[PDB]
């Protein structure tokens, strides 16, 4: 644990640079083209910059404000979808209903799955190993990314909302997840949120909306006046269908 090999998490996604471009350009010419051009080399320039040559463990927010103003994470009202631990349902179910998750935001796709950090003094990311959230520092470029993302996401969001949830976990809603955590408290009054508890299939369920972890979620909700509408009990062909 020593000079580039000193973090104890994985270290960047090799090839990092090439991914992001390529990404940039199926998302902006093949997947969902948009009003105006955009320039996918000026946007991967901006996400290098936000963190390249920087101390990996001192990432704020601040750092990202001008990749996000180059391309926010702005989805039409009635059409967003939330999630949390139901990764591959919650997409899937989205993908069949021509909604947006925010890995169908721009900079949500280009970053969806990857890990990146850079090193001071270094033009060169970071392949040997990167800060783990838990092991090293929360504050690093990879967590603070998808904060401030998932907050923007959050803002925008209008009329009716759906959060994808995992029925088959004790607990659905996990208060210091993102969606718990940055999501959920920065709902605009007025939203509506449509909680979907799916387990299984064959499977009983394990948690419920008249459950703890969900009381959690409904005081959150309140306090924001969103109204809430939970549904439950279901497993994956019901959902999708
Ligand atoms: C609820 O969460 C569980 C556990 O994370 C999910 O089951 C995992 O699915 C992944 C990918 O399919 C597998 O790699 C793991 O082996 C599974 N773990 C367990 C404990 O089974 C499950 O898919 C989620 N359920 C729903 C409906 O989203």
């Amino acid at each position: 644990y020593s000079g580039l090999n000193r973090w104890h998490g994985a270290g960047s996604t090799a090839d990092f640079q090439k991914i992001i471009q390529e990404r940039c350009d199926t998302y902006t010419q093949t997947i969902r083209p948009g009003s105006r051009s955009r320039n996918c080399q000026a946007i991967r320039q901006a996400f290098m910059s936000a963190f390249i040559s920087k101390d990996p463990c001192k990432a704020t927010k601040e750092d990202y404000n001008s990749l996000i103003n180059l391309a926010p994470p702005t989805v039409p009202c009635g059409q967003q979808v939330f999630w949390s631990k139901t990764k591959e349902l919650a997409h899937e179910y989205a993908k069949r209903r021509r909604l947006m998750t925010l890995e169908d935001t721009l900079l949500g796709y280009l970053a969806d799955g990857l890990r990146w950090c850079g090193e001071p003094g270094s033009s060169d990311l970071n392949i040997w190993s990167c800060p783990d959230w838990r092991k090293d520092c929360r504050t690093n470029y990879l967590s603070v990314f998808w904060e401030v993302l998932s907050e923007r996401f959050a803002e925008s969001a209008c009329n009716t909302v759906r959060v994808v949830l995992n029925g088959s976990l004790e607990n659905a809603f996990d208060s210091m997840s993102i969606f718990g955590r940055v999501e959920a408290p920065n709902l605009r009054p007025q939203v509506e949120l449509e909680a979907w508890l799916v387990h299984d299939t064959g499977k009983p369920p394990s948690d419920s909306c008249s459950g703890s972890s969900i009381r959690k979620l409904k005081s959150i909700l309140d306090g924001r006046n969103v109204k809430f509408r939970c549904m439950d009990n279901l497993s994956r062909d019901q959902f999708l269908q």
